[PDB]
């Protein structure tokens, strides 16, 4: 019934799955790194602290 | 022909596979916690709201 | 080994996947939502129009 | 037990789930594309230095 040719085939694009997947954690990791540096930039500091802008964030969106 | 232990091979790497899915959604939820957390940081501000500022450049970009 | 219960068990977890797998173009599709706002958002305006610095940051980095 | 069909049902929605991973690569570059705007666009310069508030950044976060 079954053919070698047929658990190979799927054995394969297996492999190339798995593949992708891995290549994905490397594309998402690149995204967080760009999210990070970001943060960073508009973290306002003197005259005005996060909080304050937190404040303005806590009584109404 | 077949032999048992290529079935065991594709069912070993799926288990494997679903791991990087929830670990998937795990650094995902993280994007999207700090892309909102910038978002909810400037927020609508008096004197600038943000809000009110985007309609000003979606007038005339 | 070879058990129709064990290819069962790779198709079954298959859907399952497959499920996530869209879905996760939901949460993709946040992502952008999140980030054309974030964009749309601090894009300056009325003193410092995102062209004269884009250009400026141009000329070099 | 082994069923040349049930297979057909793996192995096909086998080729499917890839061109899925390789289309969220789409959706995922499409992000970074934005991602870069993001940054790219608000590089604030002359009165802010990122520079400057980098380095508090670098203090300990």
């Amino acid at each position: 019934g079954p053919n070698k040719e047929t658990i190979n085939r799927e054995v394969s694009i297996l492999r190339h799955s798995y593949q992708k997947e891995i290549q994905a954690k490397e594309t998402m990791k690149e995204v967080l790194s760009d999210n990070m540096e970001v943060l960073s930039d508009h973290i306002v500091i003197e005259g005005l602290s996060a909080e304050e802008i937190i404040k303005m964030g806590e009584t109404v969106l």
